[PDB]
């Protein structure tokens, strides 16, 4: 009973968080095996940030300039390299708390948990989605850079995000664990406006299926629609076009509830056209799009 | 930048979760020092649940009937006792992962994180509030009993909730770690309807302060009100009466933003009377009440 914006248990990731300081900048690093990963902008001063030449800035840095502290103990840095927008600091000690892990580059619409950290210490955990414009709507303050996003499958942590910056619009941009930014963003204090933040239609449908499973059924109607008819409405409301791949991914939810995907699309179409009329769905007055069909099945089945 | 429903990092609590089985019932237990705490209804069969005599049921149970497994290893049970609605299973081994901890009984309106578990394994973490009718709006399935709610202050975990049941209305009831239920609920499969779920006014104001700090200011108006005038409106909308204690607790947020508490109450009064007019605040189309003033300061300052 009930449906919540649930994050993965953060313990396996908390055991990897370290503090990295270079000069006067301190941010978070991720310690896995004998490597600490962190945003390369740790080498910048606020003055460098306007147009930094990372290769030139990195030449003036030696292994001893990177101070890495895991809890209250200092790690010895024996190597450093830049991979895209991340620094890889080789340390002389493998993290004994290293979980089974993978680095994955997620697709827009996919969800993940964030362990927000400051000075290598965890502050909180929340669930995010990679928006269709490649930003995330997080909760990060100065010092949060290097905090990571991840998913967990039983005992394997899949790291998908590392926090790098806030755009002037208060939205967040970062990289995968290979240092490649999601979207067109650059690690520079410059004019970077985000594109249209469209709604993740397949996620909204998944959440309507979660609502039906949990008893919130007022929005079920007597109608059906087609993928092309539904997409005409989705375009008008800045919703992502729904594909047959999306319909297929909603198959288990359609099977569990007995509500055909296209019938649920017709409920969604009427919700878009008429609004909620002051009503709520799963305690929300808007259509929630940060639950994937996998998340809904996971939460509704109790996967650990 | 940004404001999220954030839970505490769950690692310290994940290290305490164990599985407890008695007969054919399996639920979660909390292992702290050499004691495992779990709901006493672990001793019941579904047939017992209608009107169980826990003292009589417990007489037929010996230490060897309580199977406690921490990960893949079995704990030896050397003692058992019932304290209100919880069982305390004394084991022969202190949990080596026991964090600094306290048991606290929270007040309605206070928030906490829940680590939902099944078979002693963590599934997810989310943030809850103890409702004014002493229920929680969680996300729990069969097997989730014994999952716990907690707050963390630097290194000390304050355990405040242990999950016991779902009411016929899909809301959740449970106890503090002394086994006393929050509210009038009993651990019996019987007619237990919840009272009025009023809105936690002081939390809504805290969240409006969070919105102002994060740039969402459209709802600020040219008005002020009084505590008595505001409470007349709060009563009409099933909001909890605001006291001078609540005004005092909002003091740091009022100081940070320069918006007097009573002016923010007047913004809230107009939001209640006129609605959102299809607009949003911090990505929500309703007034959020599960952030305390402490939570807002914590998130907006980056406490770890
Ligand atoms: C202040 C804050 C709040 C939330 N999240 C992150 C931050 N910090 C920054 O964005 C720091 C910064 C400042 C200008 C540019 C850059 C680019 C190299 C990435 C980085
Ligand atoms: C099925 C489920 C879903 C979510 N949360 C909890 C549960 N389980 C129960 O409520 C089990 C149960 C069933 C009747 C009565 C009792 C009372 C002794 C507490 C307990």
């Amino acid at each position: 009973s009930g449906f919540r914006k649930m994050a993965f248990p953060s313990g396996k990731v908390e055991g990897c968080m370290v503090q990295v300081t270079c000069g006067t900048t301190t941010l978070n690093g991720l310690w896995l095996d004998d490597v600490v990963y962190c945003p390369r902008h740790v080498i910048c001063t606020s003055e460098d940030m306007l147009n930094p030449n990372y290769e030139d800035l990195l030449i003036r840095k030696s292994n001893h300039n990177f101070l890495v502290q895991a809890g209250n103990v200092q790690l010895r840095v024996i190597g450093h390299s830049m991979q895209n927008c991340v620094l890889k600091l080789k340390v002389d000690t493998a993290n004994p708390k290293t979980p089974k892990y993978k680095f994955v580059r997620i697709q827009p619409g996919q969800t993940f948990s964030v362990l927000a950290c400051y000075n290598g210490s965890p502050s909180g955990v929340y669930q995010c989605a990679m928006r269709p414009n490649f930003t995330i709507k997080g909760s990060f303050l100065n010092g949060s850079c290097g905090s990571v996003g991840f998913n967990i499958d039983y005992d394997c942590v899949s790291f998908c995000y590392m926090h790098h910056m806030e755009l002037p619009t208060g939205v967040h941009a970062g990289t995968d664990l290979e240092g490649n930014f999601y979207g067109p963003f650059v690690d520079r204090q410059t004019a970077q406006a985000a594109g249209t933040d469209t709604t993740i239609t397949v996620n909204v449908l998944a959440w309507l299926y979660a609502a039906v499973i949990n008893g919130d059924r007022w929005f079920l109607n007597r109608f059906t629609t087609t993928l092309n008819d539904f997409n005409l409405v989705a375009m008008k409301y800045n919703y992502e076009p729904l594909t047959q791949d999306h319909v297929d991914i909603l198959g288990p939810l359609s099977a569990q509830t007995g509500i055909a995907v296209l019938d649920m699309c017709a409920s969604l179409k009427e919700l878009l056209q008429n609004g909620m009329n002051g009503r709520t769905i799963l305690g929300s007055a808007l259509l929630e799009d940060e639950f994937t069909p996998f998340d809904v099945v996971r939460q509704c089945s109790g996967v650990t």
